[PDB]
């Protein structure tokens, strides 16, 4: 093999790129292995998992020794099948907190929350110190680690905040804003998150962009958040409503 | 909604996957959501455009045991939902953390029992695939990563996205090895199922850093390891470098 890394799991596969959690056998140390094989030919598929995969890197390595963001330990080719490695960031992702009334709990968990997010805009704000937008905020890219720290895991969508793309993703809450660009991106993003991280699953998706004002309104009735903190996120995720 | 979400599985490409209940009758569905501009990809295939399509394919494969049923679908506002049936049992991927190493000095009973196992799992992945594939369907997408193992040891595919009719002209590549050049039809598949025959037997970095070309090395080896039948595994060699 010549192989310095030892593979333990296979996490998930899509677009002929690879997720994989493993062991460098001469430390001993956690890591996680992302890999991608080449796709030749037609241009309306736009962009293979080697493009990708070398997009990510460079993204990763511009906002290196940023806490929160996987350091790039390693990356090789076999031919032309690419290997990246990464630091294995302990934890569990937010999105896996919504799946499981006490006065004293409801008030443990609304300042949780409000210490998730302003970690994650610490985060955020750190990486746009850098000069890079994150673009794909949302819950299943934030990890929750064990002494509750924030982290996020994938960077594939990061480009640099003087690229000024109208393309803006899209939310798992609510729609994506037309014309935003920049940092702003991340700034709608993260007044999502604020009402998301206390929305009933079934509620986060149903309910329209629309109706973000009463949904602050609703969550300030049920949880002891600081009131203006849910409007100024109503407020914007309405600005151009 | 007669549904309540539970839990959030995953999100890509502008799509949401989520496991729910039917409030009606207590059955567990999954429910994938989608809005229209999301996912915006290169070819113009937004969110809204690959739910269409995967009920699409899992309508014509309707009736075919192993692949999910659809139970719903609708729109509130321009809010695409799809409601499929949750498939019970584990994915193949999962069983190469624990179902594996510990087959290092092995016991060879244990060796038996996994290549019993892993035969039984290739075979009815065989006998689904021909279904679809009699039914006009490539799967073009099947891996560890696709199948399920339900409960009753038989198997299921997940995700139809990547499904095309056997018609559509215009490949995917593979976790174990790179996608051949020329295939199509029926054939795609074909490849798919060799490698898996090869990646049900391989530790998993053997299997990322070896390449095509060493598949009747690869063959070899299984065989020293364990007892499958030598003819499964050069069909598979043969299958795989049948181009090169
Ligand atoms: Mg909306
Ligand atoms: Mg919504
Ligand atoms: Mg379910
Ligand atoms: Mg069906
Ligand atoms: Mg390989
Ligand atoms: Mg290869």
């Amino acid at each position: 093999a010549g192989l310095p890394y030892r593979i333990e799991a296979a996490l998930h596969f899509s677009n002929g790129g690879g997720v994989y959690a493993g062991i460098d056998t001469r430390t001993g140390a956690q890591v996680v292995l992302k890999e991608a094989r080449p796709h030749a030919g037609l241009a309306a598929d736009g962009a293979d998992a080697v493009t990708r995969l070398r997009h990510e890197r460079d993204m990763l390595q511009r906002l290196a020794g940023i806490d929160g963001v996987p350091a790039v330990l390693d990356h090789f080719t076999l031919g032309e099948h690419h290997f990246l490695v990464l630091e294995r960031i302990e934890g569990r992702a937010l999105n896996t907190f919504f799946a499981e009334p006490d006065p004293g709990k409801i008030a443990d968990y609304t300042a949780w929350a409000l210490r998730v997010h302003a970690g994650v805009e610490r985060l955020i704000d750190a990486i746009h110190a850098r000069g890079i937008v994150y673009n794909d905020l949302h819950m299943f890219n934030i990890m929750v680690r064990p002494d509750e720290t924030v982290a996020l895991i994938d960077f594939e969508a990061a480009a640099p905040l003087a690229e000024r793309s109208r393309q803006t993703l899209a939310n798992p809450a609510f729609q994506a804003p037309p014309g935003r660009y920049g940092a702003d991106v991340d700034r709608y993003s993260l007044a999502c998150l604020r009402l998301a991280l206390f929305l009933p699953l079934t509620t986060l998706l149903v309910q329209d962009r629309h109706k973000a004002w009463e949904l602050a309104e609703a969550i300030a009735e049920h949880f002891p958040v600081p009131r203006g903190f849910l409007r100024e996120a109503a407020r914007e995720i309405t600005r151009d409503l």
